[PDB]
């Protein structure tokens, strides 16, 4: 679990959203597993507006942070599950590392801020569905 709250915004892995999510709901893609609801609270969460490929990311299933270089933000064939068919994913992001299913929402950050959240796994590998795109999560 895990979500980014960057002003009047809450973003979660679509396949995790709540009803509170979806009945507050701004946008979705489930080609890139995001969905974006709106909160009564402000959030102060600095989203990167860069091309990084190195940064630290959260692994709730180690309690630690984990340093990783990842690859720029592709469409990623991702295998069936009881949330999607088998499918490729756009904007998504590979890493050498490990993760397992509780771990998606954990944040990945450069040094300019939050790049995205945990979303895929397996195989010693863990993607992340990039948030760096989405420019309108500022203004
Ligand atoms: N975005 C999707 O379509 C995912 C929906 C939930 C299931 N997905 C996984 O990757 C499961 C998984 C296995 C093993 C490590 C692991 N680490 C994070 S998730 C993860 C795919
Ligand atoms: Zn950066």
């Amino acid at each position: 679990s895990g979500a980014i709250y960057v002003g009047n915004y809450r973003v979660v892995n679509r396949h995790l959203a709540t009803h509170n999510d979806w009945a507050n709901l701004v946008w979705e893609d489930s080609s890139r597993d995001l969905l974006v609801s709106s909160t009564t609270a402000q959030g102060c969460d600095t989203i990167a507006r860069c091309d990084c490929q190195t940064g630290v990311y959260y692994c709730s299933s180690r309690r630690k942070h984990y340093p990783v270089s990842f690859s720029k933000p592709s469409l990623i064939f991702v295998e069936a599950s009881e949330y999607y068919p088998a499918r490729y994913q756009s904007h998504l992001m590979l890493a050498v590392g490990h993760s397992e299913p509780g771990d998606c929402g954990g944040i990945l950050r450069c040094q300019h801020g939050v790049v995205g959240i945990v979303s895929t796994g397996g195989n010693g590998l863990v993607g992340f569905a990039d948030v760096r795109d989405l420019l309108w999560l500022d203004e």
